[PDB]
C-alpha cells in the first residue's frame, strides 16, 4: 500500500490504459477534457472504486453511455481530494470497463506552470509545461496516482495553432482543429506501461532540430542552437545504456529544455526528455544530467519503485547507470572522481538534515509527509554509495553489471520494493551469500546519518582539487599574494566545481580570501550554473556584500530548486541579505512554479 495514493490500490483494480482528449486555454489557464480510464477489476463484485485527484472540477462521469454518480472527499493537503465513483454494474475478477470522466484543471495545480509571454524566451507567446513526479498527476486528470500501476496512453491535445504540444509519448500527428479552426489537435501514443508520474505535456512556440537517429532536441527557437551543441553525446550515450541495461524499448528519446523555471536538472519522461536551460554551459560539462535521464529509461522508467517510499531504487541505481556511462565516455578514473564527489554530496545533505533526521535514511517513510518537502541528495548518493560498496565486494563493476542488466530484465515492466531488489541481488549471487551476509543491511536501509562503510575511491583526478582547496583554506593574509590565474591552468571545468565543493564544505572562509579569489580568478564571469551556484553560496556564506545582488539575480532568474532553494536561504541567513531575499521572494511568488513557490516559503519561514 500507498501512503501518498488516495486512490483503490492495485489489489482492487488497475488501470491499464488512459485517453486523454483535451484542451489548452491559456487564458483561463485550464487544461479542460475527458480521462477515459479503461480499468481492470482484481476482484470479485467490484462495485465502487477510488481515484485521486487535486484541485480539479469534475463535470461528470460516464460509463456505458450514462452519467454515474461519484463524490469527492474532503481535501488531504497535499495528497488532495479522493473521488469514490459508483459503477454501474458490479465487475467480476478481471472485467475491464471504461470510466470517462470530464475534467476542468484549476489554475493553481501543482502541476503546471503556465507562462506568461514576458516569461518565454521569446516574448510573444505564452507556455505551459507539466511536472508530475512524484504525486502531482492527480493534478492534471484524475487517476490511480501511484507508481505501483502501470498504463499505457493515447492522447489527442487541441491548442492555438501557433503553439506546439508535446508528451512523454510517440509524435502521431497534426491537424487542424475541426471544432475550431483557430486551433490545431496534436496527437499521442504511449505503448509502453507507464506509472502516471511519467506523463508529460508541454505547450509554447517549440521548435526542433535533430541531432541523433532518434533524438530532436526541442525549445523556443532562442534556444535551439545552444541546445543542439549542449546535447550533442546523446546518441553515444544511448548506445552505452543500452550495452549496460539491454534495449532501449521506447522508440523515440527525445529532449526539451524548458524556460528557466523548471524546478528539475531533468525529469525522465518517457520519449520526452525534460531538462533546465541550466545545462546550457557552452562546452558540454553537464551533460552528465542527460546520461542520468537517459538511465532512467532502464531503472525507473521500466523498472518502477512501488511507492515512493523505495525511491532509492529508482534514483541510486540511475545514478550508478550514469556514472558507468561517464566511465565508458571518458574513463574509470572519472567514474571515480565522480562517485567520490557523490560521497561529498552526501556529508552535506546528511550535515544539513543532521545525522539522526529521518530522512536520511536511504529507506523512508512517506506517512503524512510531503514527498516535495522530503526530496534531497539522500536517496541519490546513499543508494548509489550501497551499490558501489556491493560492487566492490562482489568482484568489481563487470560482475556488479551483469546483476544490473539482470535486475532490469527480470523486473521490467513492474513495480517493486527494496525486498524484491535485495531478494533477486542474493538469488543472482546465491554463489556469494557468505560476502552479502556481512553486510550491515537494517543499517545500510534503516539508519540515518553516513553510512556504516564507506567504499574505495580512486583519487587520482581530485588530488589536483583537495590540494588548491586546503591551499586556500591554509592561507593566511600574506599567503593571498601568490595565488594567481595559473592555479586554474590544469583544472577541467569538473575540477572546478569540485575545488568549489570542497571549498564550500568549509565555508565560511574570510573575507580577504573570497575578495582575492574573485580578482585572481574571476569567478563571476563564469556561466557554468554549477560552478556559479557554489561560487556564490560561498561568497554570501562568507559575508561578501557585494554578492548580494549576484545571488538574488540568480536565484530569481532561474527556478531550478537545487540553486534557487539553497541561495534563498544562505540569502535568508545573511543579516545584510535578510529582508532583501524575503521582499524578492515575496514579489517574485506569484509567478514562480508552485511547488518552487511553496518550498522556498516553508524555507524562508515566510506566511
Ligand atoms: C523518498 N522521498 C522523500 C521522495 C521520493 C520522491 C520524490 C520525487 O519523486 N520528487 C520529484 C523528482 C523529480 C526529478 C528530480 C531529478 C531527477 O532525479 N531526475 O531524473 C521526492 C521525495
Ligand atoms: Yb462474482
Ligand atoms: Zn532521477
Amino acid at each position: 500500500v500507498d501512503t501518498c495514493s488516495l486512490a483503490s490500490p492495485a489489489s482492487v483494480c488497475r488501470t491499464k490504459h488512459l485517453h486523454l482528449r483535451c484542451s489548452v486555454d491559456f487564458t483561463r489557464r485550464t487544461l479542460t477534457g475527458t480521462a477515459a480510464l479503461t480499468v481492470q477489476s482484481q476482484e470479485d463484485n467490484l462495485r465502487s472504486l477510488v481515484l485521486d485527484t487535486k484541485d480539479l472540477t469534475i463535470e461528470k462521469v460516464v460509463i456505458n453511455g450514462q452519467e454515474v454518480k461519484y463524490a469527492l472527499g474532503e481535501r488531504q493537503s497535499y495528497k488532495g481530494s479522493p473521488m469514490e465513483i459508483s459503477l454501474p454494474i458490479a465487475l467480476s475478477k478481471n472485467q475491464e470497463i471504461v470510466i470517462e470522466i470530464s475534467f476542468e484543471t484549476s489554475p493553481k495545480s501543482s502541476a503546471l506552470q503556465w507562462l506568461t509571454p514576458e516569461q518565454t524566451s521569446g516574448k510573444e507567446h505564452p507556455y505551459l509545461f507539466s511536472q508530475c513526479q512524484a504525486i502531482h498527476c492527480r493534478a492534471i486528470l484524475p487517476c490511480q496516482d501511484t507508481p505501483s500501476v502501470k498504463l499505457t496512453y493515447t492522447a489527442e491535445v487541441s491548442v492555438p495553432k501557433e503553439l506546439v504540444a508535446l508528451m512523454s509519448a510517440i509524435r502521431d500527428g497534426e491537424t487542424p482543429d475541426p471544432e475550431d479552426p483557430s486551433r490545431k489537435i496534436y496527437k499521442f501514443i504511449q505503448k509502453v506501461p507507464i506509472p502516471c508520474y511519467l506523463i508529460a505535456l508541454v505547450v509554447g512556440a517549440l521548435e526542433s532540430r535533430q541531432i541523433g537517429p532518434r533524438t530532436l532536441v526541442w525549445s523556443e527557437k532562442e534556444q535551439v542552437e545552444k541546445s543542439a551543441y549542449e546535447f550533442s553525446e546523446t546518441e553515444s550515450m544511448l548506445k552505452i545504456a543500452e550495452d549496460l541495461g539491454g534495449p532501449y524499448v521506447w522508440g523515440q528519446y527525445d529532449l526539451l529544455v524548458l524556460p528557466p523555471s523548471f524546478p528539475y536538472g531533468g525529469m525522465e519522461n518517457p520519449c520526452l526528455t525534460f531538462v533546465t536551460p541550466t545545462l546550457l554551459a557552452g562546452d558540454k560539462s553537464l551533460s552528465n544530467v542527460i546520461a542520468h535521464e537517459i538511465s532512467h529509461s532502464w531503472t525507473g522508467n521500466l523498472v518502477t519503485n512501488k511507492t515512493w517510499d523505495h525511491f532509492w531504487l529508482n534514483e541510486g541505481h540511475t545514478v550508478y547507470l550514469e556514472r558507468h556511462i561517464c566511465g565508458r565516455l571518458f574513463g574509470e578514473k572519472f567514474r571515480h572522481f565522480n562517485a567520490l564527489g557523490g560521497w561529498g554530496e552526501l556529508q552535506n545533505s546528511v550535515k544539513t538534515f543532521g545525522e539522526t533526521h529521518p530522512f536520511t535514511k536511504l529507506v523512508v517513510d512517506l506517512t503524512d509527509i510531503d514527498p516535495d518537502v522530503a526530496y534531497s541528495s539522500v536517496p541519490y548518493e546513499k543508494g548509489f554509495a550501497l551499490l558501489f560498496y556491493l560492487e566492490q565486494l562482489l568482484g568489481g563493476p563487470e560482475i556488479f553489471l551483469g546483476f544490473l542488466k539482470a535486475y532490469v530484465e527480470k523486473f521490467s515492466y513492474k513495480s517493486i520494493t527494496t525486498d524484491d531488489w535485495k531478494d533477486f541481488l542474493y538469488s543472482y549471487f546465491k554463489d556469494k551469500v557468505d560476502v552479502l551476509n556481512q553486510v550491515d543491511w537494517n543499517a545500510w536501509l534503516y539508519s540515518p546519518g553516513l553510512p556504516p562503510i564507506k567504499p574505495n575511491y580512486d583519487m587520482t583526478l581530485t588530488n589536483a582539487c583537495i590540494a588548491l582547496s586546503q591551499r586556500w583554506i591554509t592561507a593566511k593574509e600574506d599567503d593571498l599574494n601568490s595565488f594567481n590565474a595559473t592555479d586554474l591552468k590544469d583544472l577541467s571545468s569538473h575540477q572546478l566545481n569540485e575545488f568549489l565543493a570542497q571549498t564550500l564544505q568549509r565555508a565560511p572562509l574570510p573575507l580577504g580570501h573570497i575578495k582575492r579569489m574573485q580578482e585572481v580568478y574571476n569567478f563571476n564571469a563564469i556561466n557554468n550554473s554549477e560552478i556559479r551556484f557554489r561560487w556564490l553560496r560561498l561568497c554570501i556564506q562568507s559575508k561578501w556584500e557585494d554578492a548580494i545582488p549576484l545571488a538574488l539575480k540568480m536565484a530569481t532568474e532561474q527556478g531550478r530548486m537545487k540553486f534557487t532553494r539553497p541561495l534563498f536561504k544562505d540569502l535568508a541567513a545573511f543579516d545584510k541579505s535578510h529582508d532583501q531575499a524575503v521582499r524578492t521572494y515575496q514579489e517574485h511568488k506569484a509567478s514562480m512554479h508552485p511547488v518552487t513557490a511553496m518550498l522556498v516559503g516553508k524555507d524562508l519561514k515566510v506566511d
